[PDB]
């Protein structure tokens, strides 16, 4: 909500309580999402100040805190800054930020990052271009310098954040996307390579000096109707583990697919149907196996902009004798949010 | 405060900052609350849209923030968010919420939980009905549906949050209340009952494999005067340790009652009264043995709304050789409140 | 910002989103700054309150968010809250306030911590009374009771912090600043002594019981210009470590000087050039050393109030044979803020 517009500057102060729980059966150690209580909170802070008639400044903070910790030791789990980055907007010149931000692949993978609980699966954070990373710095342009409306473009330079952990590092990388949109069309295309720290290399599994991904994207917006395509290969970027061997490291290559399909009725229901696939290819001792795979179904009902209630429902295809020991079982998310 | 208030939708943005300090003599090991710095700050919102007439959907966050702490590595200890829930409420149908809210037996035992600072001593977080609890759906009516004035009641259902560690988890349980105010005066009753997890039953103290908590509140409400009292009963829910063996677990029954007097007097000054004695029984090797006993002696003073001070003081009568290792000495506890 | 201001309550609502980056050559161990991604947000609340006339209530809460760290398991890496106290102002008597606040040493050494990124080197968090610390009950006056006007004076209360760490620790003391300031100048002296804690004792490099530490200060402070200048000495407060064989303790004695020059230009620009060294003298087995060495040239560029850009430069001086290990290699800083 915005609670300050003076003096040029305008400062919204957003935040959501989400009530939610998941039904899976088990321990929920062989499901898609889990089970029990996952609660969690939002807050962040959205800021712009106009400099003149063509500069504008702007600035983002955006924290998790998760509502299903105890009091006790564990009360942290979970918590962390999402978005962190300030910047500066220039007339049609473009726009530059630089901070805790999406990766540029996400511009083509948020087409299907629509499902009321899941989806958006190869989306990870700190994962080099596909999700949210820390210290990228971006440059975005729409309509090519005001000249073709429609057609934008960014690049972004990722810095090496070598961290404890081979999952969450990545080194230095470059990327880039194109998108045009026309009359609720739309279709990107967004593509990253980065280095590879030490660390990454000395994991079990994959073998590589750079990490590669891609996405393409189409989506038809317009009418009540979001239909919307993505197809994305990565090369030494996707995190995996083995869970029987306990052994970890990043596919050689992923194809991934992923399919959506919603309707937004007047009286305030969304339904949504949706298809999500990808498989890892040339794992060291497992060859090709799926690490997701399901058909979703869910809906959500809007009661107005600050509350909604959602059901969404995972029939998951991954088999149980997956070689990689990735769950099986299904899994149901109903959700009361409000937000503001 | 009210930040904001727009197109059916308010937001209340609100929070304190505690400058805290409680002294005890020793090394503060044998004092009620302890000693040096206790400095807090909290921060929360609570939000409500008006979807139509008859229905309101709300969503509330608190955290709590200590001012204690370095700004080292222990940087985080004690900061934890408190409540977390959103729900809808409708017409005199009721109100549903899920989320970290607080359970349904604290509906009794908030009528002495009114101290400046101490006090509300058997309201433990996370411990299934008494005090604030994650994953709990609570259904709450208010005036029987419209057609008694002053009748209340609430179902509550608790999900299992297996965690970590015993004190912290609880299996499913369920749990109602039902109170009758008229008049400045009020009654309640509230009981609960849960499985226990195996974590809880593998633990020394304690056996069973459920637990129940009961309590009974009676108050007087007005004319500036403001008289509780509480009386209740646990079984196999009430966190003990034993500090000499370290061994810990959950005291098999407890009898507790506490009882509160204040009273408002015009220009700002509110003394305080109240008596809390909690007493575990059939405790596996030690036989019967108090948890809390003392009296209590406050005044907080209210310079108007927002600012505030307070001194509150605990006159211990733990002996010196209670056979838990519960702590024998005074608290004193003195408090400079700014809220918002 | 301010966003409420009603009923004689006004709460300001601050923050900013730090988009930050240290450019240093190595591995970063050898430079005075480090290297990569610094991003960091920041959130706090101010609160006043009118009582009447003649008082005012008051409190502040200050959180530090890392925008740095993974959404994993170093989430949370850096955090922590910066402030958090309470007080009340009244009429020319002064005010009081208690809780997590700058000691009373910093009343002199903020007159040199200006620099864009770096500087302000001798005031260390949680280090007796040069920086933030817990516990803190500060008495401030104003004017000399409303009788000299620009004489201030301040007496701080510093309470026992048992730590974990004997880095983060301290035992009870005392600190007072005395102050004047008429036309542009202003001099300030301040001086604290507290106890040392058995863990601070215990430490391999320092010896006493008492820790010591005194500043004074002198600007110039108009007309666009900012000229400001600090000598201080401590005595077994300085917390320092030894690299090479990794033992840790206090500075037996330190001599600081800083030196800082500014200017403000009218578009915006304000350059800087500061000079910074603080030598330890008497420490067990190595004699006399430099802990902090540089000259400093920077720049801010001021859009307007909400926006600004830096770039902070640090020309080392510290000696590559430096006994501790302190780190001879440059660092430069550049950083894009948001603020409201």
């Amino acid at each position: 909500a915005e609670i300050y517009n003076k003096d040029g500057n305008k400062v919204d102060l957003y935040g959501k309580a989400v009530g939610l729980h998941y039904f899976s059966k088990g321990n929920g150690e062989n499901s898609y999402g889990g089970n029990g209580d996952m609660t969690y909170a939002r807050l962040g802070f959205k800021g712009e100040t106009q400099i003149n008639s063509d500069l504008t400044g702007y600035g983002q903070w955006e924290y998790n805190f998760q509502g299903n910790n105890s009091e006790g030791a564990d009360a942290q789990t979970g918590n962390k800054t999402r978005l962190a980055f300030a910047g500066l907007k220039y007339a049609d010149v473009g726009s530059f930020d630089y901070g805790r931000n999406y990766g540029v692949v996400f511009d083509a993978l948020g087409y299907t990052d629509m499902l009321p609980e899941f989806g958006g699966d190869t989306a990870y954070s700190d994962d080099f271009f596909v999700g949210r990373v820390g210290g990228v710095a971006t440059y975005r342009n729409s309509n090519f310098f005001g000249l073709v409306d429609g057609l934008n473009f960014a690049v972004q330079y990722l810095g090496k954040n070598e961290r404890d952990t081979a999952r969450r590092s990545n080194g230095d990388g470059v990327g880039g996307s194109i998108s045009y949109e026309y009359e609720g069309f739309g279709i990107v295309g967004a593509y990253g390579a980065a280095d590879r720290t030490n660390l990454q290399e000395a994991q079990p599994l994959g073998n590589g000096k750079k990490a590669e991904q891609w996405a393409t994207g189409l989506k038809y917006d317009a009418n009540n109707i979001y239909l919307a395509a993505n197809y994305g290969e990565t090369r030494n970027a996707t995190p995996i583990t083995n869970k029987f061997t306990n052994t970890s490291g990043f596919a050689n290559k992923t194809q991934d697919v992923l399919l959506v399909a919603q309707y937004q009725f007047d009286f305030g229901l969304r339904p949504s149907i949706a298809y999500t696939k990808s498989k890892a290819k040339d794992v060291e001792g497992i060859g090709d196996v799926d690490l997701v795979n399901y058909f979703e179904v869910g809906a959500t009902y809007y009661f107005n902009k600050n509350m909604s209630t959602y059901v969404d429902y995972i029939i998951n295809q991954i088999d149980s004798d997956n070689k990689l020991g990735v769950g099986s079982d299904d899994t149901v998310a109903v959700g009361i949010v409000y937000q503001f």
